[PDB]
């Protein structure tokens, strides 16, 4: 594996571009405008993120397309909390889009993913989580080796399951070797390497959550956010 | 903290006892759902039960105990019926005497790509030589989520004691980091070990979430009822 020192500067390397986005206060639609337009922006840079990952582009187009298709919002969500980790009950979407929590309030449904969401950051702030940790983190989301599609009728995996497991292992074994230079005792090593681990999978079942939130605001007031991300995956051919 | 050792104690002996189905093959539509539903209320009973025995469950409030086992049943479902299957690639052990062959599922149409994801994860389990002790502890951690929350009333609702659940899950953490400490690997095979677990459980929990969703599509496609069976098994317990 790449030494894990190096990993990091490559991941710091690799971050995306900040963004940019819009008259106030929202409206149901404007809202709508806001976040299927942000969702867009960020998944343009999450491609080209991607592609920056060691042995990604050597990958096939099919598993490229399988591991982005499996974690584009997984990796949105965690960006997002990540942004907000110092502005209790705000949540920056983008550089001149930081909304209060309040603000949701237009969108029948949509206050309490921002609670969600909220909730998620300020764990982040508990657990002081590091911009090292935050990289291996996100990376970890995209490179899952166990990343599948039901969409064709036949459970289809990943083409080279053991390509991505080796560039799996090389971000752990550098999510294990920074947290052994924060200066934590052994048993403290172990315990926030599993919380962190355990943060994760929270962050996959809040997309899982979020999603089915928004589909049932499909089905009670016909809030679209759920149609436009789907249709939004489809523009970008996942 | 109880002791690690005490921990894995109590979770052998708090274990669900083997369980049984006795329908005659081949299955259909309509008995594959019989038998699916007929397991899945027999093994949430089990589970029930089984969290009732852990160390600080009952001093829960009733909505935190309702909502970490309405998060979490199919998770658990899952992690045992694919740790029963850990020693027969191509079946999946519903039952001591309920074993179903992969192409069983093709009775139901969208059964064999979950029975597919199931089997794979089995192997992987084989494949990483997962422990008894593992097991258990990757089981409870599933259960003890100090993050589990509901949309059920139009709010974010979490649990009404996110520390005890967490000082729950640290004991079982600990617990699993010991015994990976005490099963011969080297500090770096150690550490490496904890991330593929809780790696392996993000996946079970990502398995959880598109098994539904795909039993969902099988409504909303070909008006499989088990979607609504299952739902209708979970009102009959609480949640």
């Amino acid at each position: 594996h790449m030494p894990p020192e190096q990993v990091l500067i490559l991941l710091q390397g690799a971050e995306p571009p900040i963004l940019c986005s819009l008259s106030r206060p929202y409206t149901e639609v404007t809202m709508m405008t806001l976040l299927t337009s942000m969702a867009d922006k960020e998944l343009v840079h999450m491609i080209a993120w991607a592609k920056k990952l060691p042995g990604f582009l050597q990958l096939s187009l099919h598993d490229q397309v399988l591991l982005l298709e499996s974690s584009w919002l997984e990796v949105l969500m965690i960006g997002l909390i990540w942004r907000s980790i110092h502005c209790p009950g705000k949540l920056i979407f983008a550089q001149d889009l930081i909304l209060d929590r309040n603000e949701g309030d237009c969108v029948e449904g949509m206050t309490e993913i921002f609670d969600m969401l909220l909730a998620t950051a300020s764990r982040f702030r508990l657990l002081k989580l590091k911009p090292e940790e935050f990289l291996c983190l996100k990376a970890i989301i995209l490179l899952n080796s166990g990343a599948f599609s039901f969409c064709t009728g036949t459970m289809e995996p990943l083409h080279d399951s053991t390509a991505v497991q080796n560039m799996l292992d090389t971000i752990t074994d550098a999510l294990i070797h920074h947290i052994s230079q924060s200066g934590y005792s052994a048993q403290q090593q172990a315990r926030r390497q599993a919380q962190l681990l355990l943060l994760l999978s929270h962050i996959r079942h809040m997309s899982n959550k979020g999603m089915e939130h928004l589909y049932s605001m499909k089905c009670k007031n016909k809030v679209p956010l759920y149609d436009l991300l789907l249709e939004m995956l489809d523009a970008h051919h996942l």
